[PDB]
């Protein structure tokens, strides 16, 4: 009874759909009746072509604003190199019209779509702020596939703008229930990047998103970490196909590419489960992402069974997004208790790093207080430490239930002096375990070089509930 697009590209939209099993499980949605209705998504880059024959029909200038020269309209500045293009084409991943003649679809081929032009200038913490926070009770996802360089030696995040439009966006967007921040951990792979030194997808505001090529590789353009929660297909070799998606100048590209294209994609599949279940507060959904997401097949030499049974990768996160289970899920989903957080100051006085550091401490996760912690959702280390090369470093931390959880590996361009001042690691491995017991923290000078440095402060931050567990993987 359901029948599928019947536009010129869709064919070539591999990750959609197909009979090989190599796919995101979208037009399982689909057949369910979720194509996006009723849903606004926007997506945060350097314009979007409102006029273009794919996106029009789907356009919302209710998603849009153009913060880079302060007005509502979010059209790309045309250039003969054509450098205002990827707005354009992240739109149509998410909602590309369907049955129109014209290129492919998008994954919410019936959701409203917007853009906000606000990397076409200075990218200041004001602009930053001014694009997460726009119209938030209207805008119910926003899809962001870039932040700090990814040179492999920097370490930033949201300034105090940006922060506090993530915490005003979660707590008071989308009616109380959150606005949905999509993010990509980044394309630094080539730069040895770890995606913990990027605040804006090592943040648990932020449901992150990798890669994996078409047959099932990690990139050379990922970068591993602990904060990424789950990964759609993209590029890869030459050999491997890439993302088919509406092109600046009323184009169509077969050619998009990088986790950049990946983020896209996952926040139309967000926008059906939204659909599915418009009461899903921005914890609900990353709790479905966690248990929907498919490992089998993605290839990888750092997976591991947390303590609850369920496979993680530092390039994967928990796998590959599958849209027709996620939707599936969200219909009668109980909505998760609220966010509790246990706060535990480790250190009992400074600690010199020199070769090998390690920390062990046994916490009772607030027991007997309102923000007692028996499943977990996402940890943090926030260290602050001195050290002479930060890119000699690699950090890890293992959970009570045995999860070791990589959050800084050896990044060789870093050679900054700086070391981290109250940086907050961020881990999604230990979801639903239950955090009390030991948890022992490694820091190692992976060089054969004296370095050294004194770690200074070390909080675990736990977040989580005490209520409505399921029984292991
Ligand atoms: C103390 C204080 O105030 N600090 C302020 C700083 C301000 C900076 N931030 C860090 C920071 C940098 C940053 O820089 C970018 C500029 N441009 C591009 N790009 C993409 C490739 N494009 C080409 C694509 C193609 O052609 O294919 C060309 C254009 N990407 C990144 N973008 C962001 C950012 C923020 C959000 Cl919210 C959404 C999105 Cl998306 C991105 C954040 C940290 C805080
Ligand atoms: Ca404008
Ligand atoms: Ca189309
Ligand atoms: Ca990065
Ligand atoms: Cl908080
Ligand atoms: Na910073
Ligand atoms: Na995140
Ligand atoms: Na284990
Ligand atoms: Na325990």
């Amino acid at each position: 009874v359901y029948q599928e697009p019947t536009d010129p590209k869709f064919p070539q939209q591999w990750y959609l759909s197909g009979v090989t099993q190599r796919d995101l499980n979208v037009k399982a949605a689909w057949a369910q009746g979720y194509t996006g209705h009723g849903i606004v998504v926007s997506i945060l880059d350097d314009g979007i072509e409102k006029n273009h024959p794919d996106l029009a029909g789907n356009y919302d200038p209710g998603a849009s604003f153009d913060v880079n020269d302060q007005d509502p309209d979010p059209q790309p500045r045309y250039t003969q190199m054509n450098d205002n293009r990827h707005g354009t084409r992240c739109a149509g991943e998410v909602a590309a019209v369907a049955n129109n003649g014209v290129c492919g679809v998008g994954v919410a081929y019936n959701a409203r779509i917007g853009g906000v032009r606000m990397l076409d200038g200075e990218v200041t913490d004001a602009v930053e702020a001014r694009s997460l926070g726009l119209n938030p009770n209207h805008i119910h996802i926003y899809s962001a596939s870039w932040g700090p360089e990814d040179d492999g030696k920097t370490v930033d995040g949201p300034a105090r703008l940006a922060e506090e439009a993530f915490f005003r966006g979660v707590s008071q967007g989308r009616g109380g229930l959150g606005s949905i921040f999509v993010w990509a951990s980044g394309n630094g792979g080539r730069e040895h990047d770890s995606c913990n030194c990027d605040g804006y997808t090592n943040s648990i505001y932020t449901l992150s998103i990798s890669s994996a090529t078409q047959f099932g590789n990690v990139p050379w353009y990922s970068e591993a970490c602990s904060s990424t929660l789950a990964t759609t297909y993209s590029s890869g070799n030459q050999n491997e196909k890439q993302i088919v998606t509406t092109d600046l100048r009323q184009k169509c590209t077969e050619s998009h590419t990088g986790t950049s294209a990946s983020a896209p994609l996952a926040a139309g599949i967000i926008a059906l489960t939204l659909e599915a279940n418009k009461n899903l507060t921005w914890r609900d959904m990353q709790h479905l992402v966690v248990q929907t997401s498919k490992p089998a097949h993605l290839n990888a030499n750092d997976w591991a069974t947390n303590g609850v049974g369920r496979k993680v990768s530092h390039s994967y996160g928990y796998g590959l997004l599958d849209a027709g289970a996620m939707v599936a899920l969200a219909q009668n989903w109980t909505t998760v208790a609220p966010q509790r957080k246990c706060i535990i100051d480790i250190l009992t006085e400074p600690k010199d790093i020199g070769k090998r550091l390690e920390v062990r401490k046994t916490v009772t996760a607030c027991l007997g207080e309102p923000n007692h912690i028996t499943r977990l959702e996402h940890a943090q280390a926030r260290l602050t430490l001195s050290y002479n090369r930060r890119g000699d470093l690699a950090i890890h931390l293992v959970s009570p239930m045995g999860t070791r959880s990589t959050l800084l590996a050896a990044r060789p361009h870093d050679y900054s002096a700086d070391g981290f001042n109250d940086w907050a690691f961020m881990t999604t491995h230990s979801w639903d375990e239950d955090p009390s017991g030991e948890w022992v923290l490694e820091i190692e000078n992976t060089s054969e070089a004296n370095n050294y440095g004194t770690l200074t402060k070390f909080t675990l931050v736990l977040y989580g509930t005490a209520s409505g567990s399921l029984v292991p993987r």
